[PDB]
């Protein structure tokens, strides 16, 4: 993990103004001064705690231990001075879930499967490494110019023997439950494969251009459904394989969800073979409109 000197960091803009700290827009120098390169930058103001501290800096040191093209690349960190930083790629895009509400409509179904391919990639090295992400969710993903969708959010709670904060969020809060797993909402039971249900409702969340799983629901609605047996019904024009592989990673029986190597070889097969993606599942419509 690079320990990077402030004197090589510069600040542009602010993209994310939070009450821990901002994320900013910056350049980094680096290679001895020979290179300089766009980077995005969070800080971690004054005054923040020991478990803040350990927190912010576990995350970086999570991001450290991965090298793949759809992982969230490090820069480093600064924390010997102050405030202390965390530097990684910028990714020019942000957010999925927030460039698919901006982009409705203006994907095509390659480049929509395309990217869940790269997410699948990121996913299915994470869960290699035994890394259980948790929070697996569009938000949690970001987009580079080039359209690559890149993991993101990381934390040592996923990872160390029984933390009492592994059921929460990186920032404590409790894990929006409409993309997890029943068994991990019910038992705690946290694993690849309730990150796999949770691939799935990402996969809904791309091919819908970023609507909220399960609409008005709430919690509990979200709940009464799942244990019904009710599922997402497909998006507007889907292609068949694509929701019934989403329906596959939602398999009550987590032994029956495809595992990501599964996840990453069925799409790889679709979009070599492109007009398997042709054959569209029927969309439920929710309006009747009646006209010659
Ligand atoms: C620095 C850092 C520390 C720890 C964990 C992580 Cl994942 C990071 N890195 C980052 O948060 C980010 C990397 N790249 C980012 N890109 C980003 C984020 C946000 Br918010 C906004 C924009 C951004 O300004 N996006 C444009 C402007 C608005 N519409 C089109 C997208 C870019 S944030």
């Amino acid at each position: 993990t690079t320990e990077i000197h402030p004197s090589c960091v510069t600040r542009q803009k602010v993209i994310g103004a939070g009450e821990f700290g901002e994320v900013y827009k910056g350049m980094l120098k680096t290679s001895s001064g020979k290179k300089e390169v766009p980077v995005a930058i969070k800080t971690l103001k004054a005054g923040y705690t020991e478990k803040q501290r350990v927190d912010f800096l576990g995350e970086a040191g999570i991001m450290g231990q991965f090298s793949h093209h759809n992982i969230i690349r490090l820069e480093g960190v600064i924390s010997k001075y102050k405030p202390m930083m965390i530097i990684t790629e910028y990714m020019e895009n942000g957010a999925l879930d927030k460039f698919l509400r901006e982009k409705d409509g203006e994907f095509s179904v390659l480049q929509l499967v395309g990217m869940l391919r790269g997410i699948a990639a990121g996913m299915k090295y994470l869960a290699n490494m035994n890394y259980v992400h948790r929070d697996l969710a569009a938000r949690n993903i970001l987009v580079n110019s080039n359209l690559v969708c890149k993991v993101s959010d990381f934390g040592l709670s996923r990872v160390l023997e029984d933390d009492p904060e592994a059921t929460y969020t990186t920032s404590g809060g409790k894990i929006p439950i409409r993309w997890t797993a029943p068994e991990a909402i019910s038992y705690r039971k946290f694993t690849s494969a309730s990150d796999v249900w949770s691939f799935g409702i990402v996969m809904w969340e791309v091919m819908t251009y970023g609507e909220r799983p399960y609409w008005e629901l709430s919690n509990h609605e979200v709940m009464k459904a799942i244990n019904d047996g009710f599922r997402l019904p497909t998006p507007m024009d889907c292609p068949s394989a694509i929701y019934q592989l989403m329906m596959q990673c939602w398999q009550q029986e987590r032994a029956r969800r495809p595992k990501f190597a599964d996840i990453v070889s069925i799409l790889d097969k679709l979009i070599r073979a492109p007009d398997s993606l042709k054959t569209l599942a029927d969309f439920d419509p929710r309006v009747s409109i009646r006209l010659p």
